[PDB]
């Protein structure tokens, strides 16, 4: 009997975890793919992501605390901003408040913004100080104005991660969103994958229900092997 | 010979979104009927294009325009919807916002070297911010924090024929949202959309649908009214 592993398959790169959603689109367009599966560090499948995934998190209601509960990472927010650091609190894994632009006056920024928040801003060194000593758990300032050498100190100080991007405020806060990491968005549960051990006739049987063009194939380990279409 | 046409196969009716539809009603109306893509029809009701999550997400990823309300003519309802907005002044001779959508956070001395005739300033309760905004002959100013303006402001925008609107949002929220208010036709699959026809026969979009692959596909009558869509066989 004809098993899954006779069929040829399409030759597919899973995405790690922790990968932003940029990288990721930036991948998927690249290689023409609607979906792709997202696998861990050896290879077993985690999950699937595609364009149903991105969008249902663009347009559907924003968590206050995203970049918490997604446990967004630095280094993909760096990347997503095109953004350099001037400062790195080394000991934090997670920005735990929300994101907000400091377009107030710095008198103001008390009422708005508090401990642990990401702070969007300007180049006004009177803006960055406040927010530094509101302890911001990250400072991200637009226009591509690196901060002063007085602003910088004040951070090191202070343990408050503090980068710069190119973007101006408007951008940035389009941009913010697409650092979330993969895992945060992809379909997990009732992923549909397909064993090389299977038999195709049950397979026919299982594609039957569920309607999806495209299936990951997993190993008798649940590596992940590649995919097929119905 | 008596041949299977479209119009003997099932298919699914769907009624086709109008072109100036903004992307959030349009996912709105997708998510809620389980669609994965969704025709766009003009008046008449004739196929102007397709919509999907394809379109809307390489729209949402692409920062690279801060002029696409411009290029887009996105309308002020569209907006007003998106933002939950509503507006305190309308300059009724503008169907279009022609500059860039700009976060107004500086000084109000200094507004005036980010911030050009025509932009779409998103801006805070300041008055001081919102007249000087007002000043530089915005197209648009959205007041953010449900803080609607003053009389003053209002009056000034009125003289001006400045557009201003208020939304509950605040400046990080109206910015990630405002991109949702584009019309669909903007962002739609026009180019290269394949539609089968009612009268066509089943034998020759057997064809059609191997050489594209693609899981639907829009049904126009042969009249070329959108009748609805269909799955791949
Ligand atoms: N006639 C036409 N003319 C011109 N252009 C056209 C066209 N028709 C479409 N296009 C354009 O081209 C794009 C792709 O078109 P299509 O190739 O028709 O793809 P699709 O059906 O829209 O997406 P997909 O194939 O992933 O849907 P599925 O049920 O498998 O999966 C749906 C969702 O469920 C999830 N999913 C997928 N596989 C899964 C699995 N194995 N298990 C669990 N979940 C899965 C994924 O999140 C996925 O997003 C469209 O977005 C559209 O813009």
């Amino acid at each position: 009997k004809l098993k899954v592993e006779d069929l040829e398959m399409d030759k597919i790169a899973p995405l790690a975890p922790e990968v932003s959603l940029k990288m990721a689109w930036n991948i998927m367009r690249d290689k023409n793919l609607k979906s792709i599966p997202v696998a861990d560090g050896n290879n077993h499948l985690l999950g699937m992501l595609s364009t149903s995934n991105i969008t249902a998190t663009y347009m559907d209601i924003w968590d206050s605390n995203i970049l918490a509960k997604s446990a967004t990472s630095l280094d993909n927010i760096l990347d997503t901003l095109s953004a350099e650091a001037q400062n790195i609190n080394e000991e934090r894994k997670v920005f735990p408040g929300k994101v907000v632009v400091a377009a107030m006056q710095a008198e103001s920024l008390k009422e708005f913004i508090s401990e642990g928040d990401i702070a969007i801003a300007g180049d006004r060194a009177e803006i960055q100080a406040e927010l530094i000593e509101l302890k911001v758990s990250l400072l991200i300032v637009t226009g591509g104005h690196t901060p002063s050498k007085e602003i910088i100190e004040l951070a090191k100080k202070n343990n408050i991660t503090v980068i710069t991007t190119p973007h101006d405020s408007f951008t940035a806060s389009r941009l913010i969103v697409q650092s979330l990491p993969v895992d945060y968005v992809m379909t997990k549960d009732n992923l549909v994958a397909v064993s090389t051990d299977d038999l195709v006739e049950d397979v026919k049987v299982t594609m039957s229900e569920t309607r999806y063009s495209n299936y990951p194939v997993i190993d008798e380990n649940n590596k992940v092997v590649g995919s097929i279409a119905r």
